[PDB]
């Protein structure tokens, strides 16, 4: 389906209304490591069993969030180009499924947003790094990190000053015990963004003062439940203010290198004095390497959902073409 447009109405307004009740998990019900889709799924703003067309996630995270449409269609179609099923157009908000159809070949894996380091990677703040075993559900103990920062930096509140100081406690938590952790290219640029989200779009949109309480946090981390009589911020947005959670501890990309403590600098990353390399990067090798040589239906769908990502590329950059035009 073609990109959905940005909100012709982006007021604030009633999103946890009687047309979208919160509902728990039926049996085969699919959430995975991002607190925004899952709300979302599980408020109807998307089919609440976690799989959707990426049409549907853009619509929803404006609808429900008044996420932009740029930052919407970026992500939406970076994570459906490497974890979702280019055919059926259905993405996995979490495990990998049956229900987004037939695979494609290997080494494609359509492994839904659980996938570790297509999209998801290490350092989350409410999840733990895939080499501890469980990459995609709520964590309780970090959860209980992510209050004590808030109580410590935000006076009781999550605020873009607990972001910058929790986004690097958990880098170096993952240095310190993750052997395989690595953080370049698109996750270092997301793992930023993310820690802004809580701050942006969980705030109750009559305040958008960006200091999130922890009985809301809480709802939505763990339980993907809008508080009772949420209303959606006032704009559209997604990562303002990710310039002070970076400036709070400035971090170069690398990774462990097969041991703790062995955080080694990638050269080869970008970094945010590059993002153009960022997409250079993830289209050339992330979806290439998934797609080196596919057949005729796979490539349009492929160039297709390429030409989608581009959209939500910002101005500046070169679009590139791994399989011609
Ligand atoms: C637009 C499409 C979206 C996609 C494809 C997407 C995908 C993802 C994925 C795969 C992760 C896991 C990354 C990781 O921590 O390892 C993630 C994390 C996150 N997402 Fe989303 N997301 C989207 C929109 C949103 C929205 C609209 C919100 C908030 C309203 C949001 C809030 C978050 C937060 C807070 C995390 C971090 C969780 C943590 O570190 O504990 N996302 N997202
Ligand atoms: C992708 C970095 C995450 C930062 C959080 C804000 C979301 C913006 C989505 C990206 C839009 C432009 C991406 C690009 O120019 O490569
Ligand atoms: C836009 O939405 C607001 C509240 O969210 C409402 O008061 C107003 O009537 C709407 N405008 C239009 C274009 O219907
Ligand atoms: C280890 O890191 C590599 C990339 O460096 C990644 O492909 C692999 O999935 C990681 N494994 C875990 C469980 O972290
Ligand atoms: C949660 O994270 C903590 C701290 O990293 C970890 O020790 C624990 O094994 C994780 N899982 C659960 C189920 O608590
Ligand atoms: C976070 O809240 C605390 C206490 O109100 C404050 O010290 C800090 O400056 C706030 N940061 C932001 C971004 O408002
Ligand atoms: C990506 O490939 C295109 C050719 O398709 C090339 O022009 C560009 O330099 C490549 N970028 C990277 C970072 O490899
Ligand atoms: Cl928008
Ligand atoms: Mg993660």
């Amino acid at each position: 389906g073609l990109p959905p447009g940005p909100l012709e109405n982006s007021s604030a307004k009633l999103v946890n209304d009687e047309a979208h009740p919160w509902k728990p998990l039926r049996p085969g019900d699919i959430r995975g490591p991002c607190p925004g889709l899952n709300t979302l799924a599980s408020h109807g703003y998307l089919p609440r069993n976690g799989v959707a067309t990426p049409a549907q996630i853009i619509n929803a995270v404006q609808e429900g969030f008044n996420f932009d449409n740029q930052a919407a269609i970026f992500l939406t179609y970076a994570a459906h180009l490497v974890d979702g099923n280019l055919i059926t157009d259905l993405l996995s908000i979490g495990r990998k499924t049956r229900l987004t159809g037939p695979d494609p070949p290997p080494p494609a894996s359509v492994g839904g947003l659980n996938e570790h380091g297509t999209f998801e990677g290490d350092a989350s703040m409410t999840r733990g790094d895939a080499f501890f075993g469980n990459n995609h559900d709520f964590n309780e103990t970090l959860f209980e990190q992510l209050v004590d920062y808030s109580n410590r930096f935000g006076g009781g509140k999550y605020n873009l000053t607990v972001a910058g100081e929790l986004r690097f406690k958990r880098i170096q938590d993952s240095i310190a015990t993750n052997p395989n952790f690595s953080f370049v290219d698109f996750r270092f640029f997301t793992a930023y963004g993310e820690t802004t989200f809580p701050a942006n779009l969980f705030v109750d949109g009559r305040r958008d003062d960006g200091q999130l309480d922890m009985d809301a946090a809480r709802s939505f981390f763990q339980f993907s439940r809008m508080p009772d009589d949420f209303f959606r911020a006032p704009s559209p947005r997604s990562g303002t203010g990710v310039e002070v959670v970076v400036q709070a501890h400035p971090m170069q990309p690398g990774r462990n290198v097969g041991k703790i403590n062995s955080y080694t600098v990638d050269p080869t990353s970008s970094d945010f004095s590059t993002p153009c390399l960022m997409y250079e990067k993830f289209v050339n090798i992330t979806v290439k390497s998934l797609y080196p040589n596919p057949t005729v239906q796979l490539r349009k769908a492929l160039n297709t959902n390429l030409d989608f990502l581009f959209q939500g590329v910002a101005a500046g950059c070169t679009q590139v073409f791994p399989y011609g035009r």
